[PDB]
């Protein structure tokens, strides 16, 4: 009562005015008495120790740690008796309430931090997330920093796209973002995905992150396609939407709630491909609708335009799922799959308006290599009792186009020994004929720039 009059008073006397000081802080060892007293602190600019001053306070009272385990329960019971930490908030945000008013205003702040009291820093934190200086956390280097952040990892985007940032180290950076991509909160692809991009690039793990990467990406697909697809509604699109931007669906979801009810058969093979599917039948099943349901929009009338066109469209739709899974042997079954095309080919499109080498282009062009495309080809050709008219054309525009591609090829047979080959034969063969003296290494696979 008294003393507390008496402290007063020996601020009063210091504000009329280092001794002084001395006799406050002393003052205090001993609520809005508490403030009147700070107030005429910094008056004579008296701040860095005045914190000092309010945050010693705050520990003599709880003398100590109880607040802390008040906490632990978080309760509205006695818990670790609530009272403590209801009084340390007041002392505390007048700690922020005066560091505010330093707005040499350094030494004030590198105070506080270099304190040693954790719920002080926490509930800093917390000060310096509402009126948005999270990024100045970003600038913080104390032993409390890392915990605070870390425990409310789960707008906590901010915390974590202040994580995976505040790690220069790059593992715990990485593991953040992914668990940032495949989190709960509403969080666009285009960042999923800008999340995976970084994550990434930091870069078991590897293996999680990659594997999400393909799943965000066919999503992203299917997306695109129910934009230009004529078959939905806007808000149902919106609705799925909706879901595809939102999270990573299960591949058996995506397939049979998407790819195909949708008929986006292009989608349903590439997803084949990641879940590492091989049944030959079921694969093969779906390769057919695709050409299927590409005839069904083909407009023949017999002109050499619309054939034409279309044949674009068609090599352009098929090199790009090729690009895609032409390295997978059992979703590109370039034996199976090259006849099914020229046959696919000629069963729709006026004989005359198919150009040798049309059909084949379209692997080579796929990232299929010269070298295989050439084996497969000849045993196709060996292989069948048939004419082999078509492939034979094909083939023969497959080696001109070698050829005139590769130096290296030219290098083992010349130029008149290559304007002879009109049209293939095994006989005809120039590689076969080079091989038969020089052996088979014919380099390096060779594929188109």
């Amino acid at each position: 009562d008294i003393l507390g009059f008496r402290a007063i008073e020996h601020l009063r006397r210091a504000k009329e005015i280092y001794d002084s000081l001395n006799y406050h802080l002393k003052n205090a060892t001993a609520i809005e008495k508490l403030k009147e007293a700070v107030s005429m602190m910094l008056s004579v600019n008296y701040y860095p120790k005045s914190i000092e001053f309010l945050l010693n306070i705050a520990n003599s009272m709880d003398k100590g740690k109880l607040a802390c385990q008040y906490v632990a329960n978080g309760f509205l019971e006695n818990d670790d008796r609530k009272q403590y930490y209801d009084k340390r908030i007041l002392v505390y945000d007048l700690v922020f309430d005066t560091l505010i008013k330093v707005d040499l205003r350094q030494k004030s702040y590198e105070a506080a931090l270099k304190y040693n009291d954790r719920l002080f820093h926490y509930h800093m934190y917390d000060w310096l997330v509402s009126q948005n200086r999270e990024e100045k956390l970003l600038d913080i280097e104390t032993p409390f920093i890392l915990p605070y952040l870390m425990e409310k990892a789960g707008k906590i985007s901010n915390i974590l796209w202040v994580y995976y940032s505040r790690r220069s180290k790059f593992f715990e950076s990485a593991e953040i973002l992914y668990r940032l991509a495949t989190s709960n909160f509403d969080i666009t692809l285009f960042e999923r995905i800008e999340f995976l991009s970084r994550a990434n690039g930091f870069c078991q793990l590897a293996s999680r992150i990659q594997d999400a990467c393909e799943v965000a990406g066919i999503q992203g697909d299917i997306l695109s396609l129910v934009y230009t697809d004529a078959r939905i509604d806007s808000a149902i699109k919106d609705e799925l939407i909706k879901t595809l931007d939102g999270k990573i669906l299960s591949t058996s979801e995506l397939f049979n709630d998407f790819a195909v009810p949708l008929s986006y058969h292009e989608i349903a093979l590439f997803i084949f491909k990641i879940a590492d599917f091989r049944d030959h039948e079921v694969i093969m099943a779906k390769w057919d609708e695709l050409f299927q349901s590409l005839r069904m929009e083909f407009n023949n009338t017999g002109k050499k335009e619309d054939s034409m066109n279309f044949i674009n469209l068609l090599s352009n739709v098929l090199i790009k799922i090729g690009k895609n899974v032409q390295d997978s042997e059992f979703i590109f079954p370039i034996f199976e799959l090259f006849p099914i095309v020229c046959n696919f080919f000629y069963e729709t499109l006026p004989k005359e308006h198919i150009v040798s080498g049309s059909i084949v282009s379209i692997f080579i062009t796929a990232g299929v290599s010269f070298n295989k495309m050439y084996y497969i080809l000849k045993e196709l050709i060996e292989t069948s009792d048939s004419d082999n008219s078509v492939f034979n054309k094909e083939m023969t525009w497959l080696i001109h186009e070698w050829y005139k591609s590769d130096r290296k090829f030219r290098d083992i047979i010349s130029y008149n020994d290559i304007i002879h080959l009109k049209e293939y034969k095994i006989d005809n063969d120039p590689i076969e004929k080079y091989v038969k003296n020089s052996g088979n290494n014919l380099g390096i696979c060779f594929y188109k720039e």
